[PDB]
RNA sequence: GUUGUCCUCCCGGGCAUCGCCGGGCAGCUACGCCGCAGCCGAUAAGGCCUGAAAGCAUCUAAGGCCGAAGCGGCCCCCGA
């Protein structure tokens, strides 16, 4: 338990981006669309106190710190989204078989995964755009929580836990999110 | 059709408690035929995003995406 009496934290906001308030419903609007969340916990208000945007509760609790973060940094999410976006970056690898992924429409389908004669879709959302080209593909939208979601249910499609897990890789993966993962 | 017998014979009948045997309509039956799904919602086990506590990491701590023949719906039966 981490103890002040404010307990208060401060989140710079650039010239940039606006910030607006109504209660606990917080929308971030920069130069290029907007973002709306609600944070909801009991006792955090959210008010903007000048340029600066303040995240407050009376009393210090554990709980609420980490909550109290949470959205410090959903916040700072949406300060590099809404200025020029975010791009994870993504390859399909294939053990053996040419694997053709293409967007049709508002969903990205890929094919003959596998030698499947079926086909594999994965939902995109309505602020993200994916681009393919070649065997990489970047996933490209407003807001870093949204691309996540569609890069990852491109991954949760693919999955593959039915054979051998070092002998068949077949699928794509995130070789970039906004960092390097990973080494083993 | 037929064995026994009674009606004198002929024909046409009775009983032998379907007389025995052969065939069979209607109906009822099978050993016969006809018909008996998919899909959506919300979840579990699980897989993940963001994402802190613990400046990082992290599928959970809050929020968010999927995900059982099960659950609800769909269907079928009854039902002022």
């Amino acid at each position: 338990m981490p103890v002040d009496a404010w307990i208060r934290e401060e989140v710079e906001i650039p010239e940039g981006v606006e910030v607006t308030v109504e209660g606990y419903k917080v929308k971030v609007k920069g130069p290029k669309g907007e973002l709306e969340r609600e944070f909801f916990w009991p006792g955090i208000q959210i008010f903007t106190e000048d340029g600066n945007v303040v995240i407050y509760k009376d009393f210090p609790r554990r709980k609420d710190v980490a909550i109290a973060r949470t959205f410090a940094a959903h916040i700072r999410n949406m300060i590099k989204g809404v200025t020029e976006g975010f791009t994870y970056k993504l390859k399909v690898v294939y053990s053996h078989f040419p694997i053709s992924v293409k967007v049709q429409g508002d969903e990205v389908i890929i094919e003959n995964f596998l030698g499947e004669k079926a086909p594999r879709k994965a939902k995109i959302l309505p602020g993200v755009t994916v681009k393919v080209r070649g065997q990489e593909i970047i996933v490209e939208g407003i807001d870093k929580e949204a691309v996540g979601q569609t890069a990852a249910n491109i991954e949760q499609a693919t999955r593959i836990t039915k054979w051998d897990r070092r002998i068949f890789q077949d699928g794509i993966y995130i070789v970039e999110k906004a960092g390097k993962p990973i080494t083993f």
